[PDB]
C-alpha cells in the first residue's frame, strides 16, 4: 500500500501544491517553537522542494534559521522598537491585525507581541492580503521608523509583509483535487492531515476520527466525546486549528462566555468556530443560570442577554474522560455519569446532537502517528471554514425517510450530523445512494446513543429509542442499534427483573413475533400510562381491558397490596419487527401483576394466549410457529391456555420437548404459573 | 377541508395580497441563515410571485444567494468597511436605526452588525422610512465613503436604502380582510400564521395557541406558563415576533431591566412590547428589592425608581418547563412550586393576570407543522404592535355582568384577558353576544386557575374562587370551572368530607363534594360555593337548624353552641347548583362536630324538610348509575324510597352496600357507622 500511498502522493500533487506536507517533518521541529504549528507546517511546505532528503535537510535548517533569527519575545519588544528607530528598518515575525482609521483615514496595523497598536500601513498590501481584516494572521514584516516633528501619526510603518500561513483558498482547486480522488483515498488524507495513519486504524476508528472532525463544519453543532485517558481527544481542538479554543477546565463565567453587559463585547462564541470544554468531572459554576444560558443557545443558536438578542455560530464540544469500564456504567448507571450533578438533566443533554464513543478509540500509541504525506492543518482548517457556508443537509430526504421513532430534535441532530459527513467525505456535491446511507446509519447510531441516556436518565419522556429510517425505493425499513447496548440475545438467561416479561403474539402481518412488556411502578393513584404500542387502537383498548381486570381483581392477585396508590406505565418492545401486537392482554396483566408484587418472571418464560375483560383465556393461533419462535428466541418454559390444549398433538415432538410446559386455567392461574 | 383549505388560500391570496406565503418553503431556507424569520418572509414576499414550482423554487435560489452575497458577519465587519473605501460603493444587510444629531443637525444611521454608528444618511431616505426612527429596521443598504481632509462628520454615507420588514400599516384592508372572513377561518389563519397546522389541533389547544398571543395586545398583561418540554413555549416570543425578547435564565439586574440610574435610559420595559422570562426555575435577582420593583411594576403599570415614577407598558410573559405529571404537580406546593422560592409570595402571584395551562398541549411534532398560507410573521407582529393601541375591555358590560366572587384584581384581570381575546379574534369591532361569552368564559376560567393556586398558597384570604357570569338579558349566572384540575377517591377522608349526588337546576344527576370546617366558635353557621343560591342556603340554614334541635340525640353531650361551622360546595361535573343539600349538610355537621370521619366510598341520597320529613330520592336510578360511574362502592338511601328500588336495574343494584335510614338522625348513624 506504501506504492499505493505513492500514487496518492502524485494524485496530491497534481492538484493539491506544496499545500501538501510530510507530517513526520513538524514533529522535528516541534520541540518548543514559539509560532503555532500550522505556521511551521506552512513554511515547512514552502521551503520543501522535491523532498530530497538533503533538500529536507537543508529547508529544516532554512526554517529554524528563520524562526531563530526574526521572532521576538514579549519583554524584549521595547528592545526591538529601538532597533527599529537606531537602523530604521528591521524584520520581525509577529500576529499582525489591520483596522480601518476612518478619523484620520488610513490603515493602521497592530501587533500582538510588540504591542504597537497604530502602525502605519499601505492600502496595497491589505489589499494584497485580505485575512489581515479579518482575524489578523502571522506574517514576516519590515517595520521602518520614521518621525517628523509634531506629527501625530505614530513613527512605524510596515514597508514589506510576507504571510506565514495561507492567505487566500481555492476551493475550485479543492474541488477538482477531491474529484481526483477515492472515496477511501479521500478519507485515508483526511486521517492523514491531522497526524493520524489510517493503515493502523480501523474503519470504525477512521469513522469516529471524522466524527471528531465534524464539529469544524457544522454550526451550533453540540456533541460530547467521553473516553478512556489518552485517547487523542483534546488534539485537534487545541493544536490543529486556528480557530477553536479549548477552554481549561470548563469553568468559565458567563459573561466571559457569552457576552459581557458593562463592555458590550460578545464573549467566546462570536470569536471562535468550535469552543471545547477539556473536562466534565469538574464544571461547576459561579453563576447558576449558566447550565440555563447554555441550554437556551444549543436550543436555538440565539441568546438575549442584556439589551439585545444575539445570534452565534460556535459549536460546543465536550471532552471527558472515564475512569470505569463502559460496561459498569451501562449496566448500573447511565453513560452521562461522569457530567456533574448541576448539569445532569434531562432539557440540557437533550440538545447534544451526537455522544461519540471515545472507547472505540485505542490509546495513541506512536504506531498510529503516521509519516507521509498530508494536507497543511492551516489549508484543512480553512476547508473547515470555508465548508460551514454550505449545506449538504437535505441529501437525506433525496433517497431516505426518518422513521416514526424520531422526534423534532433527533431529526435536527441527524440532519446536522449527516451535513457534517458529506461535507467532510464528499465536498464537491457527488455521491450516491450508499454513501448518504451510510453516514446516515453513523448519525443515526451516535443521536441513538444519547437518546437511550435520556431514556435512563428522564423515564417517561424517552422510551421512543428505536431509530430507524425508510428506503425511498424498496420502502424496506432499516434499524440501527448501538453495540454498548443489545442486539439479539431475544431473552437472556438468568432471572428478569420484576416487571419484565416476554411474549409471542400475532402481528398485523400474521406472522409470529416476539415482544418484551416492560412495566415501571411508581407511588401514584393507580393511572396506567402506555408506549411502545404503535399508536395501536386495538392494543390500547386491550391494555385498558387488562387493568380494568387488575382492578377487579387486585385482592385475589395481590392479597392487599394497593393498586389505587401506585401508578404504572407498561412499554411495548418488539424485537423482531414484526409489526404491532392486539393479542397482549394476558402478558400485560402480567407484567402488572409481577411489578405490583415484585416477583421476577421465571427465567425463559414465555407467556401466551390471551384475555378478554370477563376472565376468558382464548386459544393461541399457530401455536406451533410460536412455540418454534419461542425455541428460536431462547426460551425454556411456556404457560400455555387449556384451550389450546387440544392443539398439542400438531406440535412436533422434537420442538414440544424443550418446553417446562405449563397450562393455566383462568387469568390468575396463568398470573400465578408465570410468577412461580 | 382540503377545499375549505383552498379557498382559504385564495382568500388570504385576495384580501392579503403580498403579505401572504407558503410558509413551508421558509423552512427550507431557516437552517442555513442567520437572519431573523421575518426578514426572510419579507424577501420571500417579494422574490415569489406565483405559485409555479419553477418560479418558487428559482426565487429560493435567488433569495440564498442575495443572503450569501450581501451578509455581513460581525467578525467580517471591519473587512466590509475597508472594500467600501476601496471601491467607493459597497451594498449590505444589516439592520439600521437612526437617530438626529442636534448639534450636528443631522441624520444619523446605526448599524449595530456592522459597528458603524454615526453614517450619514440624508433627509429623504428618513421621511421615506418612518420606522427607521422607532427600532431600526433590517434594510439593504448602499454605503458610500466619502473623505476630505480635516473633515468632522463620518466619512461613511448611505446612498440607496431598502427596507427588508414590511415598512407601512394599512389597517383599514385588515378589517376589509378580517371582515370577509368567517371567525373559524381567522382563528384558523391566525393559528397558521405562527406556523402550526389548524387541522391537526383541537379548538381548546387553538385558544390556548390565542392565550399565548395575547400578551403581545395587552398593555401590561402578565401570563405566567409551565409545562412539559418541547410544546414550542419559547418559539414565539424568540423568533416570530420582532416586537419581543426572551431574556434566558431570568437572571437580570433591575438596572438593565428597568432602569439605568448612570446612563438615565429606561430598560427593557420600555424598548419591547413582550419580555419572555425562560425556564422560570433560574428566576433570582441579585438585589433583594428585585421583587418589590417586579410587584410594584405588574400590580400598578408604572415604578419608581429612586424620586421618579416612571411608565411603562411591557407585557411579562413566565414560560416554565414542568418535569413531574399534571396530577402530581396538583398535589405539591400547588402548581408553581417550579417558580423560585424566592418568588412565592401570595401577593406575588395575585398580579399574574392569567395562567395557561401549557400541559393540554399536545407535544411539537412534525404534522403539527402547516404547509399552507399565512400571513407574513412581519405582518402579524405589526397587526398586534398596532392593536396595542385599542380597548375592547368594556365589551363584556353591553352583555355580561360580573359575579360577586371577583374582587378588583380579579376584575381588571378577567377584563384585560377578554379584551385582547376580542382583539385578536374581531379587530374589526363586529360582533355578537356568543363569541363575547366564549371570551369571557375562556377569561374567567384562566384567572380562575390563578386564584386556586393563590388560594392554596394564602389560605382563607382568597377563598372566593367561584368565579362566574350574569347575563344582561335572561339573568341566568353561569359558572365557569378549571374543568381540567375539576375532574370519590379512595379510603376515609378527614371529617368534614362528603361527596352527594342529586339532579341539579338542569334536572341532571350530578356529584358535589361537601367540605366542614369546625372551629371553636359561638354556633354561627358560614356558606361557600353555594352558587350564591338563595334557596341552597335557605335548605343548609333548615339543616342547621334542625341539627341544634336534635343536637343531644347526635353528639351526646358535644355542643354546637361553642362551635362555629363553616361548609363548602364543590361541584365535581359541572352540572350545575343544587338545591337538595339539607340531608347532606347535616350529615356534614354531625362527622365535623363529633370528629368522626364519614364510611368510605359512601354517597347519602335523598333530602328532608325542616321538620326531619324524608323525601324519597328522586332519579334513583340515574343517581345511582352516577355513583357506580364516579366509584361509590357504599349508599345510603331514605326508607320511603325503598319503594323505587324495584324501579333499580339489578346489575346496578348489585354493586353497593344499600343502607336505608328512616328519619335524618338515623341517616346520620348510618353515615358515621
Amino acid at each position: 500500500e506504501s506504492a499505493n500511498d505513492k500514487e496518492l502522493d502524485q494524485l496530491l500533487n497534481e492538484h493539491f501544491a506544496g499545500r501538501v506536507v510530510r507530517k513526520d517533518l513538524t514533529k522535528l521541529i516541534k520541540e518548543g517553537a514559539n509560532v503555532p504549528v500550522y505556521v511551521l507546517e506552512y513554511l515547512l511546505g514552502m521551503y520543501c522542494a522535491s523532498d530530497d532528503p538533503e533538500i529536507i535537510e537543508q529547508g529544516l535548517r532554512n526554517v529554524k534559521t528563520v524562526l531563530a533569527e526574526n521572532y521576538v519575545r514579549p519583554d524584549e519588544a521595547e528592545k526591538v522598537k529601538s532597533l527599529v528607530r537606531e537602523r530604521g528598518s528591521y524584520k520581525v515575525i509577529d500576529r499582525v491585525t489591520v483596522k480601518l482609521n476612518e478619523r484620520k483615514d488610513k490603515y493602521e496595523a497592530s501587533f500582538s507581541n510588540l504591542g504597537i497598536k497604530d502602525a502605519e500601513i499601505s492600502a496595497g498590501i491589505v489589499k494584497e492580503y485580505e485575512k489581515l481584516l479579518v482575524g489578523g494572521i502571522w506574517v514576516i514584516a519590515t517595520l521602518s521608523y520614521y518621525f517628523e516633528e509634531g506629527q501625530t501619526s505614530s513613527p512605524f510603518g510596515v514597508s514589506l509583509l510576507k504571510p506565514i500561513q495561507m492567505p487566500n483558498m481555492n476551493m475550485d482547486e479543492l474541488f477538482s483535487g477531491r474529484a481526483a480522488l477515492s472515496t477511501d483515498q479521500w478519507r485515508e488524507s483526511l486521517i492523514r492531515s491531522i497526524g493520524m495513519e489510517p493503515a493502523s486504524l480501523k474503519e470504525d476508528v477512521q469513522w469516529h476520527l471524522l466524527a471528531r472532525m465534524v464539529p469544524f463544519v457544522e454550526n451550533n453543532y453540540n456533541v460530547c466525546e467521553l473516553g478512556p485517558r489518552g485517547t487523542g481527544k483534546s488534539h485537534i481542538y487545541k493544536e490543529c486549528s486556528p480557530n477553536s479554543i479549548l477552554v481549561s477546565g470548563g469553568q468559565t463565567t458567563v459573561a466571559n462566555l457569552f457576552y459581557n453587559m458593562s463592555s458590550r463585547r460578545i464573549g467566546l462564541v462570536g470569536l471562535w468556530d468550535v469552543v471545547a470544554f477539556d473536562q466534565v468531572a469538574g464544571i461547576s459554576f459561579k453563576d447558576k443560570d449558566g447550565v440555563q444560558i447554555m441550554k437556551d443557545y444549543m436550543a436555538s443558536g440565539s441568546f438575549a442577554r442584556g439589551r439585545e438578542q444575539m445570534e452565534a455560530s460556535a459549536s460546543m464540544v465536550f471532552v471527558g474522560n472515564i475512569n470505569q469500564s463502559v460496561e459498569s456504567l451501562v449496566k448500573t448507571s447511565h453513560l452521562l455519569a461522569p457530567f456533574p450533578e448541576a448539569m445532569i438533566d434531562s432539557a440540557f443533554f437533550d440538545r447534544f446532537h451526537a455522544y461519540i464513543p471515545g472507547w472505540e478509540i485505542p490509546k495513541m500509541r506512536p504506531e498510529f502517528f503516521t509519516n507521509r504525506y498530508g494536507l497543511i492543518v492551516d489549508y484543512l482548517a480553512e476547508f473547515f471554514r470555508e465548508m460551514r457556508k454550505r449545506s449538504f443537509a437535505d441529501s437525506i430526504e433525496k433517497y431516505f425517510k426518518l422513521g416514526n421513532n424520531l422526534n423534532q430534535r433527533d431529526v435536527i441532530a441527524v440532519r446536522k450530523t449527516v451535513s457534517g459527513l458529506m461535507k467532510l467525505l464528499y465536498p464537491h456535491g457527488q455521491f450516491n445512494k450508499e454513501d448518504v446511507r451510510q453516514c446516515l446509519e453513523y448519525a443515526l447510531q451516535v443521536r441513538r446513543r444519547v437518546k437511550e441516556q435520556l431514556k435512563k436518565i428522564g423515564g417517561m419522556e424517552f422510551y421512543d429509542v428505536h431509530f430507524s429510517y425508510i428506503d425511498n425505493d424498496t420502502l424496506e425499513e432499516h434499524f440501527v442499534s448501538v453495540k454498548e447496548q443489545g442486539g439479539g440475545g431475544l431473552i437472556p438467561e438468568g432471572p428478569a427483573k420484576p416487571g419484565f416479561l416476554y411474549t409471542i403474539g400475532l402481528s398485523n402481518k400474521g406472522m409470529p413475533g416476539l415482544y418484551r412488556l416492560e412495566l415501571q411502578v411508581t407511588k401514584g393513584s393507580g393511572k396506567l400510562a402506555t408506549s411502545g404500542l404503535w399508536n395501536s387502537s386495538s392494543a390500547k383498548e386491550q391494555v385498558k381491558i387488562a387493568f380494568d381486570y387488575f382492578k377487579a381483581n387486585a385482592s385475589r392477585i395481590s392479597g392487599g397490596s394497593k393498586v389505587m396508590e401506585h401508578d404504572f406505565h407498561l412499554h411495548v418492545v418488539e424485537l423482531q419487527n414484526t409489526g404491532p401486537l392486539s393479542h397482549l392482554a394476558l402478558p400485560s396483566l402480567v407484567a402488572f401483576a409481577s411489578g405490583l408484587l415484585g416477583r421476577s418472571v421465571q427465567s425463559q418464560m414465555v407467556v401466551l394466549g390471551d384475555m378478554s375483560l370477563g376472565g376468558s383465556v382464548t386459544p393461541v393461533e399457530s401455536i406451533a410457529e410460536c412455540l418454534q419462535v419461542a425455541f428460536d428466541a431462547g426460551a425454556k418454559k411456556v404457560a400455555l391456555p387449556m384451550s389450546s390444549a387440544a392443539d398439542i398433538p400438531t406440535i412436533p415432538v422434537e420442538l414440544f420437548t424443550k418446553f417446562q410446559t405449563s397450562f393455566y386455567a383462568d387469568p390468575v392461574d396463568a398470573v400465578f404459573k408465570g410468577l412461580g
